[PDB]
């Protein structure tokens, strides 16, 4: 409808796949050759389905801070005949808040979603399912159960990955440059 939605949907048309492992469909985003980050209760294994077909994994690794706490960011090499558009130029390098994201889903429950979830907060610590987590964003949508893994754009920045909500609250995982370095 507008510049926002513009920068969600180019990222959405040539950087993202549908990937499936036993605990779900999730919204993968494809970030340079043959690279991908999912969120971590995804649990990745040796094996993914990546738009339907069966894909080996090369590598795959739950990022977690110099204090050891969980980022519920996991990065996956994946055995694939193609590679991403190399989108690490829109990565921020810090932490950051933001005005006006979008958040964009793709899965065959919610085929080409939308959501504009307007002000981002650095949260930073949340007990995540259980789970003491950092580098964590919040909008204030209430995001639900099919969203996990959805990216979240501004014009002209990737900032992260959705991985939870708490039925008024949606929570993103950072995306910083620094993961991406080769």
């Amino acid at each position: 409808m507008g510049p926002g939605f513009d920068f969600a949907q180019a990222i959405m048309k040539k950087n993202t796949v549908i990937a499936r492992t036993e605990k779900g469909e999730f919204t993968m985003l494809g970030v340079y050759d043959r690279v991908a980050v999912i969120p971590t209760h995804a649990s990745v294994g040796e094996i993914i389905y990546i738009n339907d077909v069966e894909t080996r994994v090369l590598d795959a690794c739950a990022l977690r801070d110099l204090t050891d706490t969980n980022l519920e960011i996991t990065i996956v090499k994946l055995d694939r005949n193609q590679k991403f558009r190399d989108i690490r130029h829109f990565l921020p390098r810090c932490e950051d808040d933001y005005n006006d994201a979008v958040l964009s889903v793709h899965t065959s429950k919610f085929p080409n979603m939308y959501i504009p979830v307007g002000q981002v907060t650095n949260y930073g610590f949340l007990n995540l399912g259980g789970t003491p987590t950092h580098r964590i964003l919040m909008y204030n949508f209430p995001t639900r159960a099919g969203q996990c893994g959805g990216v979240v754009t501004t014009t002209g920045k990737v900032i992260g990955i959705h991985v939870g909500g708490n039925g008024a609250q949606g929570f993103a995982a950072m995306l910083l440059h620094s993961y991406f370095t080769d």
